[PDB]
């Protein structure tokens, strides 16, 4: 963690997004001097970027040449969270993915490489830590772009001493993830972004939660405020050139996720759940041990507590979320 | 190999370059129906693209949107040889590298992905074959771009059945590599492209050949006509989704390279050579066994025979080469 961030100047690329908006909130709580949010709103809503005396917002792509040339060596920390959201959208259009997922990292790093005030540049990568990768089983252009940004992070550190730290995480959930956020990116996943907000929304509407294959799939969910603190710990204390898993270390099946959401929301509809078998998940989830040992970081928000917090926020904001989702009604109808 | 290529339509992206020009010559010998060379001449000379009834030349980047949209499903084979030449230039300007080394592959594959006449798409990658890669020890943006094109090759095959074959090679030498070819790409390596043509040129001029560290470094040199035949064997018979080393399997030290070039040219000047020790090369060169077994391909041109052929060509073309090199005199003078 740290008050190492108190009174500092920070840039959050992708800072209007789900993880980004939460990181910005936490940085302001820690008393940073300035946050420069650079976000084109491609998969985000402007209501997630506060109008705050300490927040500067550039509604602009990080690949923009003018914006890049305008940047000054006035930042202590940079968090690079931009992506092309997400797997499905990237498959639909690999060139839209490349512009907003691969080239973003390269152009940013190229601009930052001779900056001297920078203490750390933290890159959100996809989830002990190894730096060996296979050419196979990269299911999407998104997955490749995330790996490519790790390659860039290592290169700019070795060649130009850019103080990069790669933070690998997965299955983040919590307040601030808005179904339908941003522009239509090609597929229904623009609306139905991820399983948790989908289930919470449908449960709040009293609808049956669709389980694929009885919900035997397991995931290591992590609450977004823990991810924000993990990213801050990487910034403050992560080793330049290094990589850390930011992970809960706890697996929850989709069936149990749905069960919990139904019980918290009062959704009395049926669940077509099946018993998990040894072949259903035969594999790898990230160990949280390195971050615990080196950074003193642990993601301790339980799936029960994180879900209550998320549902509370979703309830309070349901009308706003519904209006955002509805902008895609026509695209949703045309799809396929 | 094959007459599988007789009477076919072929595209050679990067076909005005060193390996590309040699491949085009060999394809015409094998009686292809048409060769479409797409080359922006960034590191090539127009004199390497013949004015032939069977050759169409598009002096255009493969990333050009209009060019890409204009392409028709009229190709049996595509060879993707374009790159940003080379390591040093890419370090000087990673964004010039990305445009001409990473984005080239993605935009090409995106255009080709629904073409139905395609039998094989052969990608020149950098050098038994494994598909595991490290984030470390990628010394340049060039090296990363070459690996990224392997990622793309695997993805487009799995997702869209694009019939890709990755051909890994290194240390190609021979006729058609012109010192100073193309535009100034930032550094003296635009002129002094590689050790072999550098040594041949200097030897022909009666100059001492500079050895770094007594020339203890070893390389697996491969003659360019063998590489052209290797690429053709990949096209004809390589497994879609697969990868093959196109390699000589024989190591030559830089000292022996220089010795041979001096002896063939009659260069009587001194050589500051040192004995090779076990720590000088402690590592990995590609095994040629898979290509031998699956494709019936072996690169059998010896370093002695290939060097004679290369020197003969360089002598015959020295005036033309000198004029090409001289275009960079001013840039060379300003450098650093
Ligand atoms: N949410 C999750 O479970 C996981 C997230 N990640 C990574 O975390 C980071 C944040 O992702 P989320 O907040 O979940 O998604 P998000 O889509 O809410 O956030 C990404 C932000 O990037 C912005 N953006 C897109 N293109 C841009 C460009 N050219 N210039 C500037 N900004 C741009 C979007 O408008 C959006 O605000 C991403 O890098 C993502 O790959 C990694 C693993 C898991
Ligand atoms: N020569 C060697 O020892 C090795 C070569 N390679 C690979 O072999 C391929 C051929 O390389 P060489 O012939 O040695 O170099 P080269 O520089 O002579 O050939 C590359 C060609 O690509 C063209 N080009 C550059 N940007 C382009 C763009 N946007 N669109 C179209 N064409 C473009 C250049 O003008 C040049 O004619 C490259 O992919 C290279 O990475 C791989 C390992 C070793």
């Amino acid at each position: 963690n740290a008050s190492k961030l108190a009174n500092t100047n920070v840039m959050v690329v992708g800072g209007a997004g789900f993880v980004g908006s939460n990181l910005v909130k936490r940085l302001l709580e820690l008393g940073v001097n300035q946050v420069h949010v650079v976000d084109n709103l491609l998969s985000a809503e402007k209501i997630n970027v506060p109008d705050h005396p300490a927040v500067r917002f550039s509604e602009t792509s990080i690949t923009d040449d003018a914006l890049l040339a305008s940047l000054q060596d006035e930042y202590d920390y940079v968090f690079h969270l931009a992506t092309y959201h997400g797997n499905q959208s990237s498959i639909h259009d690999p060139l839209a993915d490349h512009e907003n997922n691969t080239l973003t990292t390269l152009k940013l790093y190229e601009r930052l490489k001779h900056f001297k005030r920078l203490k750390k540049v933290v890159y959100s990568a996809a989830g002990e830590e190894t730096d060996i990768v296979s050419l196979h089983n990269n299911d999407s252009p998104y997955s490749m772009s995330k790996i490519f940004g790790e390659f860039y992070s290592v290169y700019y550190h070795k060649q130009h001493q850019l103080p990069t730290v790669r933070a690998r995480f997965q299955n983040v959930y919590g307040p601030g993830e808005i179904l339908g956020a941003g522009r239509w990116r090609g597929t229904p996943a623009t609306v139905w972004r991820n399983v948790t907000p989908t289930f919470i929304y449908k449960a709040l509407k009293g609808m049956p939660l669709p389980l694929e294959n009885g919900g035997v799939a397991t995931r290591d969910f992590i609450f977004v405020e823990d991810v924000a603190n993990g990213l801050i710990a990487c910034a403050a204390d992560g080793t330049p050139g290094g990589v850390y898993n930011i992970a809960s270390g706890k697996e929850t099946s989709i069936a149990d996720l749905a069960t919990k959401i139904n019980e918290i929301t009062g959704n009395n509809t049926e669940l077509d759940r099946l018993p998990k078998r040894p072949w259903d998940n035969s594999k790898r989830f990230g160990s949280p041990e390195k971050a615990r040992r080196e950074l003193g970081f642990s993601a301790d928000v339980s799936i029960d507590d994180g879900l209550r917090k998320t549902i509370e926020w979703t309830k309070a904001n349901l009308a706003v979320i519904e209006q955002i989702m509805r902008k895609h009604d026509s695209a949703l109808a045309t799809y396929g």
